[PDB]
């Protein structure tokens, strides 16, 4: 069956940092970017859609607007990687890798994000 | 682009009682059931895998054992149906229909169920 795994299912993340988050599917002789899809969503938010060769990008969840990317590079290799920069309180959650791929998958990983207290306040607040 | 569409986004279904709940993904003429995948799923609990044109028996959720079932039939007309009998106040909540055909599509639907004191007690513990 098509298997999507992920060696961290745990990820904690400093507030303001970046992180990679990973999620890996098996690709045989090569990669075949025409029958790929990948998607990313935290909590019913789109984050990545990449779909046969592209990525509607602008229609990312606004919260990650100019955010969050896909690295492509890492595709090839079997590895959806999700890479947020500037990370905030907000995007603490359960994130989903969906990943069609002559067979379809998905996966969740946990994001932890610590922070200290100005910026904590101005969550809890605003 | 490759679209699920729900009509009916929300069930409001009694406890005891039957549901059937729909997800609809375009059929061009004639189904190719080998690179259909169907997944219905609610709270991360595998409820139908349809795949290779056969689901998998073992693979459901122990909680849906002998309660739910996709009904075959209406897939050639682009109609994923998931058929839940004797319903319980567990299946509250938000499903969601997977679909890959030839490009791929999810779906959520809210679920709330009404029951008796009785019924309710017994969740509530
Ligand atoms: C993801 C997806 C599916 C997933 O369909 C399956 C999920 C499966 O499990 C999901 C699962 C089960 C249990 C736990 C987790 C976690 N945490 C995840 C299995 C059970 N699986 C059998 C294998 O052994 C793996 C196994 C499992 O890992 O448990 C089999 C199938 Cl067919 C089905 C159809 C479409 C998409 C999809 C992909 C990309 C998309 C998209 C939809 O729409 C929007 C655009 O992009």
């Amino acid at each position: 069956a098509f298997t999507v795994t992920v060696p961290k299912d745990l990820y904690v993340v400093e507030y303001g940092s970046n992180m990679t988050i990973e999620c890996k599917f098996p690709v045989e002789k090569q990669l075949d970017l025409a029958a790929l899809i990948v998607y990313w969503e935290m909590e019913d938010k789109n984050i990545i859609q990449f779909v046969h060769g592209e990525e509607d990008l602008k229609v990312q969840h606004s919260s990650y607007r100019q955010r969050a990317r896909l690295l492509k590079d890492q595709l090839s290799l079997g590895n959806a990687a999700l890479q947020i920069t500037d990370v905030k309180l907000q995007d603490a959650g359960v994130y989903r890798c969906m990943i069609s791929y002559g067979g379809a998958d998905y996966k969740r990983i946990t994001v932890k994000v610590n922070a200290p207290y100005a910026a904590a306040l101005e969550h809890h607040h605003h």
